[PDB]
């Protein structure tokens, strides 16, 4: 059929379903598109703006918006969300005295921001020294995703302006604080910003435009994911429909169908593949809030897969994915330093391809020197025993030693313990572990935390 | 036929192969229009802005746009975009202490820029001392491609000023860094400037339209091209198809044919000269960052030529063109002021007309007089050795003593050797080369690099 | 026909050939309408601005353009231009000390300019002092061409104002070099005004109407032309096209023709006088730069006519006239003060009626009283020799004594011999020249020079 019933060029037969564009023209979706490459798109029926972000479905999925906006957010199920902060570098005092530092703007989102004017909070402990607003002066004109301004190779812009006037901490109880040794942080709260659309001469206008319009919006209708890896974060939203109204059409899509959709993660067959890291539920670990958490609970008790990635995306989700730094399978990746102690290549009932055959006691002797010092860490692996009649401890060297006892199931079972090390020249991080018997260890994974 | 997609003027058949404007109409190529300078285009059928610019298709190729812009941006794939920079003059800082510098705008894109206003950030060691941006005083008017404002002859203009207001380092603490040997340097972050555009009256109108619109979508389509002559800088962004969009019909060019077409360079059968100067893969040192780099030498392994220039430029590709700054071939040009020692000119083997015929020992007395001190030099030529039983070792004099060995392959190579020259009252620069038999050398060059 | 490509009112055909405005339409142009007063006009058939100016083709030709604008802009080609600058008649220093100077701008264009914000320069030596733009008191309400604001007869406006405060010398290296008799000097970096349209419903509004929109593009579809009168200075822009363009359909016209069409000379028969005065190319020397003298040079040895306004005119070359101020034809004007030595005028192979007769040696005692002291003077003069057997050397008497030997050619040659006087009080200038034999001169020309 042809029935427009939200007018956006789609109709609803093909929203309802898969659709794709081709020479600007919905089509019926069909198996046979993906060898040259294409993609299935599949939004609600009744709104113009799925996902909330200015840009239609039409829009998105044609690519008819401004082509620094990343393929990620092509998507109409992705919002075109940009995530842009504000990073402080260094700090200078001088004569009361004057207070200045330099800064460099941050973008993490899916889409540029034109004229960003961030607003900034100079706390030193609770108290707020005073709130500042970028004047024309630190004003950034483009500030595309995954780009800094300054951008790489120029030195961080000066924040001094205020009110125009000095910052001036006329209090030198500040400064009696500060001569204990106590640093000054700057907190962001809200920045300002434009998108780019086009006009009825087919140029690009900047003005009226604002983002602070459309971030309500994004925020009710779509849940929070956050990708670590190590250095670069990257901040997305995915869309989710209500519970409660029959009348809200948004597509469903599990945890690790929307993470593909968002991060743009090449599937190998079963394996999510970022950037050639494996970011499978396995090979890395997840951290929710207190309601996702319940909410997830709840959901498993119903799932004959009992898979954390299978579970279906909800309005008010909030998933952060941290990917550790040191990862371990036994097959294709190895990054430890140091070798393992009593290991065996020889076996096949591995989570993926083999597993480790240990018969005694694991101990690993970690240096110090890649590590980051007064930094909580999280060991995580899977252990296997069909026996279920082996008690494993742990001993762990930290600041406090630590030492539990784990019971492992019948099939693979995530153990974490948590500890935190403090300190350069602190003792050296010592790590083990005994099985009574013949047990089988896979994907080892060591992760920074705060 | 009579079918635009696109709707711009151009049907998607013509877009597809190619075309040419003649008489304001857009008409089917053809091989014999290119004798009387006609010139054949080609663009993506599916957008009006091929390479995001404001200006169309149409607009590009049949120079409907301000003829301010040069001719080498009417091809559809060219970005007219303006590169915009802040040159210092001179510094003047007096007593606290106020500053004052002497600065002059540069240009170097296709495009001249409306009401130019640059930020400016005062870094004197990695600490900045405050950002400026320029006020009405300091706001060029007009300034066109390879232009400056104040334009040549002008003495530079004036910035001391905050948003009527002055300038001054709030300690003398900087002062202290600044008499240690510390120099205040100056990089600009953002240019703010307006491009023309054409009303339903004719007017051309420049005010409210602005470049900060068409940057992220430019940057984000084309792949950044800079050619350096030692005097003139060139600076050009070339439109490229995405890897992985079935949907994009850009158009796939070569980086010989992306360089050809950005800066309109005269192509006569093979070889490419700029403005007399060639610019020839084997007359130029190209430099590339790591991304180019690799994704260069995977292509090479799976063609057959194995040349750099004859493979398909892709988005976010960074190459840089460094004229040699001493170039001889020794077939029509020989810059360097102390001829070779032991050379031949009898042979037939050479890469365009004839080759060096050494046997021995070649070294090379270069006066000081036309180097530049405290620069780093790359050192570059092309050997070729069907032998492949005579080595070759390198004795070069710098500040650190160089001496390095090379084995010469049985086709042409090239090579490059790096060194530093520090100091103008310093010793002068010796080079030596010796081979063990009889070699073939052509196409030797040095070529300034950074320091 | 009726064809219009570009929609300017005009026919294809019309503008290809002649054309001309009766009664505020487009006829084809005749042969005998030269009589009654009219003027052939040419441009472009595919542009609706030849000239690039801000109106077309037709409201030039008609003139439904402003009155102020001169009669020679109703030529589509020649394009409207204020070239607009600011002199300095009085510099005042006070006590920091103050400064201020009383400034009067100029028009030298074809075109008035309303609401003039000129942008200066206040340079000593070299070094900048500050940038100043001109606040609402300075503003010029009309400019119209070759007058001033403030208009003749009325004291030059003040200008004191460093954005309101008042300027600075920031440091007292100021007045350093104040003491070591420093001149402070005065130069336009640019300049912002506005041009006349009339609206939709009939009044002239010059609000949103800039002329920095139409700079850069005149600048690139025009060639540079200036004539000097001594006094009076007048600068025009001529458009050109583009050499390896075919689209490009604007006409070709000559060095002569260019200059006939800017400043509206009269052309009885052959002569060209611009108000009275001679400004043909045996009656001036003209100056050029560097790309036109190579340009022109090349274009003589494949013309057979072999003078300058035969050549055609191009994009980019510039040109500088600078008429005589004292001149000798030995025919209708002579106004040197004293009489010159060993002249015949019965002879009829002059370049125009007749030539003089030297028998031996010329000299001329030229009193300085009516020269100006620290200035470049040129001699110039047409020497003709069928025999081309006698040498002629020239003694000029200036700061250097200058020596120099001149070879006659069969034909006559034009020589030029530079000097400079220097100093008031001074030795009076003494020009000798000898011949062997018999000479044939013509046109001395004497005219002053850069300092
Ligand atoms: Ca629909
Ligand atoms: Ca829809
Ligand atoms: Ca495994
Ligand atoms: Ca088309
Ligand atoms: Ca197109
Ligand atoms: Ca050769
Ligand atoms: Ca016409
Ligand atoms: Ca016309
Ligand atoms: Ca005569």
């Amino acid at each position: 059929e042809d029935l427009d019933t939200d007018n956006d060029n789609i109709p609803d037969a093909y929203e309802k379903n898969g659709y794709t564009i081709k020479d600007s023209i919905a089509v019926k979706w069909n198996d046979s598109f993906a060898e040259q490459g294409y993609k299935k798109y599949v939004s609600s029926y009744l709104e113009s703006n799925t996902a909330g972000d200015p840009y239609t479905d039409y829009q998105k999925a044609s690519g008819s918006i401004d082509k620094a906006i990343k393929l990620e957010a092509r998507d109409p199920l992705v919002a075109a969300y940009p995530v842009v902060g504000v990073g402080m570098e260094n700090l200078i005092i001088s004569t009361s005295a004057y207070i200045n530092a330099n800064v460099r703007y941050y973008n993490t989102g899916t889409a540029p921001m034109y004229k960003v004017t961030p607003t900034t909070n100079l706390v030193l402990d609770g108290e707020t020294l005073a709130t500042i607003k970028a004047q024309d002066n630190q004003i950034g004109n483009n500030l595309s995703p995954n780009e800094t301004y300054p951008k790489k190779g120029l030195s961080p812009l000066a924040l001094n302006t205020m009110d125009n006037a000095r910052l001036i901490p006329i209090n030198y109880d500040q400064l009696k604080k500060l001569d204990s040794g106590k640093q000054i942080k700057l907190e962001t709260t809200q920045v300002s910003g434009n998108y780019g659309t086009k006009n009825s001469q087919g140029q690009i206008i900047t003005e009226g435009n604002s983002w602070s319009n459309y971030i309500s919006q994004i925020d009710s209708v779509s849940a929070s994911i956050i990708l670590d890896t190590g250095s670069q974060t990257f901040e997305r939203r995915v869309a989710a429909k209500e519970q409660g109204n029959p009348e809200d059409k948004t597509p469903e899509i599990t945890i690790g169908e929307a993470i593909k959709k968002a991060f743009s993660a090449t599937k190998n067959g079963e394996l999510l593949y970022f950037n050639g890291i494996p970011i499978d539920e396995s090979c890395v670990e997840l951290i929710f809030d207190d309601n996702t958490s319940e909410i997830i609970k709840e959901q498993l008790k119903y799932l004959d897969d009992k898979k954390i990635y299978n579970v279906k995306l909800e309005r008010g989700m909030n998933i952060l994915i941290k990917v550790p730094s040191y990862f371990t399978n036994f097959d294709e990746y190895n990054n430890f330093p140091a070798s393992w102690s009593n290991i065996d290549t020889k076996n096949q009932d591995g989570l993926q391809s083999v597993a480790n055959k240990l018969s005694g006691e694991t101990k690993i002797i970690i240096p110090m020197s890649k590590l980051k010092p007064y930094k909580r860490y999280v060991f995580s692996g899977y252990s296997k025993d069909p026996s279920t009649s082996n008690s494993i401890t742990v001993n762990i060297k930290s600041k406090e030693q630590k030492t539990d006892y784990l019971v492992p199931e019948k099939d693979y079972t995530k153990f974490s313990y948590e500890f935190e090390t403090t300190g350069k020249d602190s003792s050296d991080i010592e790590i083990t572990l005994t099985s009574s018997g013949v047990i089988f260890l896979d994907n080892l994974s060591i992760t920074e935390l705060n």
